[PDB]
């Protein structure tokens, strides 16, 4: 197969004639030629002008005074944040293309929502090596790599600060698109909503909904335990949930994502929406008493997913990005814009998000320490400490520096190993494909990736050559960015898949964007208002301070 | 409930404030005001140079020699053209709205995919009236209705000369997106795909296509009857269809869509693209050696998808709005410009066309006439003529009349019945609000709408308020354009939904409408250079003349 040394550059598309040729697709690639690597004019005045991304990231996180003015200069805020979600969205296919069986387009690769899809196509199954032609003929033992430059020695903190808080968020946030069907395989998902559709509060299915539903005032069950609400349990709901055979009934709480009882810091952001969901629906009872239940739970969901890509784009993304440019979660920043009011999950962007080097050796909470032995599955401790405590603790908490290598957790160690697997299972293309892929320049050494001299070393033992390196294991012992959590390809690659999932979502469509929608001004302003610490504080006995970074 | 009034005017959102009170939101609407009926400044400038449709369609279809010359000037053709899809695409919400059970904007009305969608809400329950607060407190009743005003007396010739290969294309096209679920209500449909993926002829699962297919060169099952390809049996492919106990196994003829046996008119086009989808994997067999039949089977189904978008505009569409202006399939046209890639099938859609009126009193195959007993799941005559007698006799024979009223033929006459009861089920509101949706000036009264005295005189003594006339039997009792099958309403609300089902399919997007997608420009050229007549010459004996209207 001709196409195996993946020839068409700059998004090309590679198309085999006859058995011994090929043929690039150099359509709207602003290239042209054999290969599609000469540029055109305007692409090459456009290449000549934009700086990289690295100065970028340099000028958005330097010059704080500076940002400080442009953030009270509505029209130029205004301006760089539109340009920051059409830029980066412009990197999505959208509708989108292939995934894991289908390295060309076709009717099923884009009809069928079971598939995660592709932002870079499979390896055709008959190539001289399984990246391509690049590197040895069998792959690296996935375990001697995760020993060799994933395994945590010594802890090692995150220097931008990200606490427990920002861990978990991130977990349970994510879990709701990044759901795969293992019955199926690591190509397939049960997040068919392809977003932010907050199923890990509500439930996939409306069978799943109808059971954690009260079908009162619009609200979701709940149990009140030491004064406070909790969620309800499998025996009172009858929604199935994951849970070791240890765990005793009255303790299996049910919620609208099946495998949230694994953690109790999961579990505590259940708890916390969950109370959410039901204070919004105290508040629109009051705005509409003549509401019935089915209107005050609908239109408490559509508020609670505003809420929810408010909070990630203000707090979550703006901790993450470490810029001193202040983001804005505004869709009318895209009405006068072309943007898809549409979103696929990329199996991709599932991989990169594997962010296990943030889980810290032992948990705190309040003056006590567990291990995860004692710390999984464990709902007890939820009840024990209460969720005061938790944010408490968990604010105060350090998370562990995802890039830079060997800092994943021993107790997680085989989840990285499944995820190199998996990754090979579904015939991922090498990290350096995957930059060009996002206009990032490919690394030339080993050491180029590492900025330094030992994992780099073990990487050419390991794969010999750099373009035969693949994309996870990359991403996590890639340089940094200089006192940063990340590296440059995890940023550039993750940030596309993220805002085209925040705003691509129905609600930020003109048709939805309006109050009425949410049932009026104040439910509008629910939204617009949103923030990690007013959740917290309106869902939290105490109003305790927090914030995605420890103080 | 306050709105059930309807208050709220052009597209403003009616949503109650307590039990005796509503609100508008005027958001992007152009008015404001308590109803939204004040324009802004600008609104008033556009309102003011806005010419009516009625105009726009005398421009249309006059100045034939003008025409000419557009039409072969590219610039003003595709400039043209491209304003036709953008301003006809701005009056469909996408993504959709509501739905069947939702009259506000939920995440259920969204996301279910198994309801048709709404483009204007449902009347809400407890409402003075049916409609709202005007008309009667009980409908008329449907029998009457169509006796009085529907069914045909004497057959009523289409003016604008189309033929029954464009009645059966018609409904054999349409069939794919109109799909209603009768075992769980009118407001349901089983087509998924929403649009044009052609699972009328490939199936609506994978489990159905795989029964269908041959699994050799990309080809779909078929049988050679008289020297011909015809589509496969039920026995041979194990793929339900729905046929009464008298037919014999041999004639049980299989196709992706199960009710096809139906009629030898919905069978024949069957069996067209069957034969096209196989030509198709011929020609990129020879393109393609090196290719699979999955490849194969694929590139083909996009090709003829596209074949299928191409003929409707240019060809169906084209006949159908006697526009003398030359109308152009050409994606590349929206690439500038905002539009969603996106489309979900309104009820309305569905409702508006029940072309039952443009059929005959019996059917003439040849020297042979059928009633509609005789003709009616009998496959038997479509082997005894054959195909090329088919188009032969379906392009002579003349279709009736859609508006004007009363020809409605005896046969489908429960048929039209069913649609006014079905659109009560789903609480349509009133044929002047619908008008109002569309930007067209409510009907004042009976003979306005109908231009006639007799039926307008029915009418009022049916409904006795213009303001109380349900959506279906105005839009066959309506005043035609001059010499035209349509009225004017038929056309204005009709031409939205169609277009964004055309042009919103996948494949118009830019990641999508190149030639490597169609297996290189071979392939692509067969989309652009297709059209009706050249779909019966490439798969029809003799290739024989055919087109929409008679001689
Ligand atoms: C982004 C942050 C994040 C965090 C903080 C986190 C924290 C934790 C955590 C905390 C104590 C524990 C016990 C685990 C344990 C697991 N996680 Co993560 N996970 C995270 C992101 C993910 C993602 C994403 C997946 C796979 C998604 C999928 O396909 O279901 C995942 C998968 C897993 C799996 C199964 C992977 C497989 O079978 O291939 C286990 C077990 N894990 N994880
Ligand atoms: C647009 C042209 C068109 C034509 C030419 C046509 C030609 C014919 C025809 C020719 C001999 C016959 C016997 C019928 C008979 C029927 N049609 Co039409 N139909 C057409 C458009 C439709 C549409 C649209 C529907 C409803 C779609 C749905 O929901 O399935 C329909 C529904 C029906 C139904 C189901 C009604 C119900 O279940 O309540 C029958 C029966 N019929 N039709
Ligand atoms: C899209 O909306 C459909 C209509 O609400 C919905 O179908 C409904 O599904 C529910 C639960 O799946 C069915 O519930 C009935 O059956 C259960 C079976 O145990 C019983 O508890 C009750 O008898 C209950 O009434 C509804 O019957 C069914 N309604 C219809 C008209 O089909 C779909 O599930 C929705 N689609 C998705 C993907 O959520
Ligand atoms: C989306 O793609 C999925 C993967 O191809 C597909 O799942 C596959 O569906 C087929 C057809 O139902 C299954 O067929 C197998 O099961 C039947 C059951 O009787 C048996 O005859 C055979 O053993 C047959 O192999 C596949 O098992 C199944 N594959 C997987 C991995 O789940 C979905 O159906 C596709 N979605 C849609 C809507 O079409
Ligand atoms: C789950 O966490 C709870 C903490 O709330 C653990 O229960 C404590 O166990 C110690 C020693 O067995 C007792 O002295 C405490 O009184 C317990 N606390 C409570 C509130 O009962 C429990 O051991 C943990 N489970 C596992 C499996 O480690
Ligand atoms: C279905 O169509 C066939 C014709 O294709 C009808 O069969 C004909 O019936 C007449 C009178 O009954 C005979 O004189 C012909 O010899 C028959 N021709 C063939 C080819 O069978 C059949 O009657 C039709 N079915 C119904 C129910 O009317
Ligand atoms: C969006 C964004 C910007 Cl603008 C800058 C910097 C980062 C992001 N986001 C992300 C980048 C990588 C991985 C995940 C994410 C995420 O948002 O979840
Ligand atoms: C699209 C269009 C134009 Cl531009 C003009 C005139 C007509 C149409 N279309 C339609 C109008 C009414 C009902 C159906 C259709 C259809 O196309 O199926
Ligand atoms: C395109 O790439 C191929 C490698 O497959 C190379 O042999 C050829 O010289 C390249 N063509 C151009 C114009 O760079």
């Amino acid at each position: 197969n001709p196409c195996c040394s993946h020839p068409c550059q700059n998004r090309g598309v590679c198309m085999s004639v006859g058995f011994d040729q090929y043929k690039c697709d150099c359509t709207r690639t602003g290239f042209y030629g054999e290969n599609c690597s000469t540029p055109e004019f305007l692409t090459r005045i456009k290449l000549f002008l934009k700086p990289t991304p690295n100065t970028v990231h340099y000028i958005l996180t330097h010059f704080k005074g500076f940002w400080n003015v442009v953030n009270n200069i509505p029209f130029l805020r205004n301006a760089i944040m539109s340009y920051v979600l059409t830029s980066r969205s412009h990197l999505i296919d959208s509708p989108p293309t292939y995934n894991a069986d289908y390295g060309y387009k076709s009717w099923e690769a884009f009809s069928n929502l079971s598939y995660y899809t592709r932002a870079l196509p499979p390896v055709p199954d008959d190539c001289p090596t399984p990246l391509g032609v690049k590197g040895k003929k069998q792959l690296p033992d996935s375990n001697e790599i995760v020993e060799k430059l994933l395994l945590r020695r010594k802890f090692i903190p995150d220097p931008q600060g990200s606490n427990m808080m920002f861990a978990f968020f991130a977990q349970h946030f994510t879990h709701q698109f990044f759901k795969t069907d293992h019955k199926r395989g690591p190509a397939f998902t049960n997040g068919l909503g392809h977003g932010v559709d907050l199923n890990h509060i509500y439930g996939e299915t409306l069978a799943r909904q109808r059971k954690l539903r009260l079908f009162k005032d619009g609200k979701m069950k709940y149990q009140i335990i030491d004064g406070e609400m909790y969620p309800p349990t499998v025996k009172d709901t009858q929604a199935e949930m994951i849970y070791p055979p240890q765990v005793p009934e009255h303790l299996r709480f049910a919620v609208g994502q099946e495998v949230f009882g694994l953690v109790p810091g999961l579990m505590m952001y259940a708890t916390i929406w969950l109370r959410e969901h039901n204070r919004v629906c105290d508040v629109l009872k009051q705005e509409h008493p003549e509401w019935g239940d089915e209107q005050l739970f609908q239109t408490s969901r559509l508020i609670l997913i505003g809420e929810t890509i408010k909070i990630v784009i203000e707090d979550y993304v703006q901790h993450l990005s470490g810029y001193h440019f202040k983001l804005k979660f505004d869709p009318e920043l895209l009405f006068n814009k072309q943007f898809q009011y549409q979103n696929r999950i990329a199996a991709e962007f599932n991989t990169l998000y594997h962010w296990h080097p943030l889980l810290p050796d032992t948990f705190q909470i309040h003056d006590q320490k567990y291990n995860y032995q004692q710390f999984i599955y464990n709902n007890s401790i939820l009840l024990e400490h209460g969720i005061t405590q938790f944010v408490e603790s968990f604010t105060r908490q350090i998370a562990g520096r995802v890039a830079g290598g060997r800092n994943v957790p021993p107790a997680v160690q085989k989840v990285s190993q499944a995820s190199i697997d998996q990754s090979r299972q579904m015939k991922y293309q090498s990290f350096n494909e995957y930059r060009k892929r996002f206009m990032l320049k490919p690394y030339e050494s080993f050491e180029e990736l590492t900025g330094e001299k030992e994992m780099s070393a073990e990487l050419e033992a390991l794969y010999g050559d750099i373009d035969a390196v693949e994309l996870y294991p990359a991403l996590l012992v890639e340089k940094p960015r200089p006192d940063a959590i990340f590296g440059e390809t995890m940023v550039e690659v993750g940030a596309p898949f993220s805002l085209k999932g925040l705003m691509g979502n129905v609600i930020c469509s003109p048709a939805y964007w309006k109050p009425s929608t949410f049932g009026g001004e104040v439910g509008f302003q629910i939204i617009n208002t949103a923030s990690i610490q007013s959740l917290i504080c309106n869902n939290v006995k105490g109003c305790p301070f927090t914030s995605f970074s420890v103080p």
